[PDB]
């Protein structure tokens, strides 16, 4: 589940930030090309920092917990 704060991988071959984990800034539910907003640290050929992606084009890859079960 992609909430505000969860980091996800980018699966958009068009996005300069392919194969990189960004952070979800906010989720808009009204009708846009990318309901979920993602943030990055690097830039691209256009010189951007934040963009918008769809949840289906993102994978959840947060730092796993170091404690399966005691």
């Amino acid at each position: 589940m992609v909430q505000r704060g969860s980091k996800v991988r980018i699966l958009r071959p068009e996005s300069y930030w392919f194969q990189d984990v960004g952070t979800v800034a906010s989720v808009d539910q009204s009708g846009i090309k990318y309901p979920v907003i993602v943030r990055f640290e690097k830039v691209n050929y256009s010189g951007i920092n934040t963009n918008n992606f769809a949840e289906d084009e993102l994978v959840e890859v947060e730092a796993p917990k170091a404690k399966p079960k005691k």
